[PDB]
């Protein structure tokens, strides 16, 4: 039986609550997307169905757009890519905006799929579009989204007898604005986008009782605090390493709301987050829309000489509790990783464990993984007891926010016997 209802709150629309006491790293809910696709800096990169990288991946000779891990992938795939294939094959070289494939592939699987479990609480018809929110501006850009639609899926779909009945397609964009789930792999870089309706139900807070993590396009929804009977369910929309001032912009103009916790009236951590001279954190606040991108891209000798020329910089440098350093650290870190400069990584990543415990407070997937990362490279550079240290406090961490179900925590669980078996010998 679920341990979750969808109930109707006095001021946030739907919501879901808890039926039984909860506690923290309790598996509440699992879902595969009712839709997804890898993100446009990932095509190409990751594998289009379990968003797994490789260095060689098989491309759909139809197409040519869809790329796979293997063979079970490809053809795993195609019942669900086979309608998007003849639309991306028509308009090629044109790419869509992820938003539009997205779409393409929630029309698809709503007319030709059996229902779908992601539907189980709350289906993409009973979404939130919050169109009457809508400022003009947005509603430019939605209309745009939907020619943009029109063009891409003309092969397949060309009246409305091919769309769900009553379908409003700049409805249908409205909701994909505010119900996307960037989908995240296992070391929490950006893949993919995904729709998983029932999980939408959850509302925000920026100080949340729930979080969400992906294991490829499956989500895994968990309690991280204790939970009361009747208790409303939470989970924080976005990055932890935001001020108030720039939560606020992304809730206004994503999620058309104004949140009211405790830290945004009280604008918690946001002088700690902003630390250092005003003028060089805004050069390097600058600088991150650059690198971010680079990163998205799999770019990771352009991000490091990039991260390089702010850390070591001639001129003035911020401390690591700065928000725009630490993300500068923490991208510096992962090119590090990826390009096998070990050293230089773990420096990096020591670097950004204490301003991660401070802005990263209780259970968060997101420090457990840095924290494991950290361990990781301690193993390898035969610093034991400090891994074990890393490792045990990553074990703590994401038992509660991965959990069993997810197969990260196998591979931590060997790192540990690993870590220990050095340790005792
Ligand atoms: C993913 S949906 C959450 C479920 C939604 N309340 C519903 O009725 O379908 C996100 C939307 O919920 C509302 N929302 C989420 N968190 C909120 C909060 N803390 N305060 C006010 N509205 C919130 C906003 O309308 C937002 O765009
Ligand atoms: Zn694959
Ligand atoms: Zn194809
Ligand atoms: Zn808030």
């Amino acid at each position: 039986p679920l341990k979750v209802e969808k109930f109707a709150t006095a001021n946030r629309g739907n919501g879901l609550r808890a039926v039984t006491p909860l506690r923290p790293g309790e598996l509440l809910f699992r879902s595969d997307p009712l839709a997804y696709t890898v993100c446009k800096g990932s095509r190409g990169v990751v594998c289009d169905r379990c968003l797994l990288g490789k260095e060689k991946l098989m491309r759909c000779s139809q197409c040519r757009v869809a790329k796979y891990c293997s063979a079970k992938c490809q053809k795993k795939a195609w019942p669900d890519h086979k309608r998007e294939c003849k639309c991306l094959k028509s308009c090629k070289p044109r790419y869509p905006p992820d938003s539009v494939r997205l779409l393409g592939r929630v029309v698809f699987k709503l007319m030709d799929g059996a229902p779908s479990e992601s539907e189980k609480l709350y289906s993409f018809y009973d979404l939130e579009s919050n169109i009457n929110k809508l400022t003009e501006d947005r509603k430019e850009g939605l209309r745009q989204l939907v020619m943009t639609f029109q063009h891409f899926m003309r092969e397949e779909i060309q009246d409305a007898s091919q769309l769900p009945p009553a379908f409003d397609l700049f409805e249908a964009f409205a909701k994909v604005i505010c119900n996307s789930f960037t989908i995240c792999n296992a070391e929490m870089q950006e893949v993919g986008v995904g729709l998983y309706p029932s999980i939408s139900l959850l509302n925000h807070s920026c100080d949340p009782n729930c979080s969400i993590v992906f294991n490829g396009p499956h989500l895994l929804l968990r309690a991280v605090r204790d939970i009361e009977v009747g208790e409303e369910l939470t989970i924080c929309y976005l990055d932890m390493l935001m001020t108030s001032e720039e939560r606020r912009k992304q809730l206004r103009d994503q999620y058309c709301f104004e949140c009211d916790c405790f830290r945004c009236q009280t604008q918690d951590k946001d002088a700690d987050m902003l630390t250092g001279d005003e003028q060089v954190w805004k050069e390097v606040q600058e600088s991150l829309k650059k690198i971010e991108e680079l990163k998205a891209h799999w770019k990771w000798e352009q991000v490091l000489a990039m991260c390089q020329a702010i850390i070591s910089s001639n001129s003035e440098r911020l401390p690591d509790i700065n928000i725009y350093q630490l993300k500068v650290l923490d991208c510096a870190m992962d090119a590090c990783i990826n390009l096998g400069l070990l050293e230089e990584a773990l420096f990096y990543g020591t670097r950004t464990m204490e301003p991660y415990r401070i802005f990263f407070p209780g259970s968060h997937p997101v420090r457990g993984v840095q924290v494991m990362k950290v361990g990781k490279l301690q193993l390898h550079q035969g610093m034991f007891p400090q891994a074990m240290k890393n490792l045990r406090l990553a074990f703590d961490i994401m038992r509660v926010t991965h959990g069993r179900e997810h197969s990260l925590i196998e591979d931590l669980i060997l790192l540990l016997e690993e870590c220990d078996a050095n340790i005792r010998a």
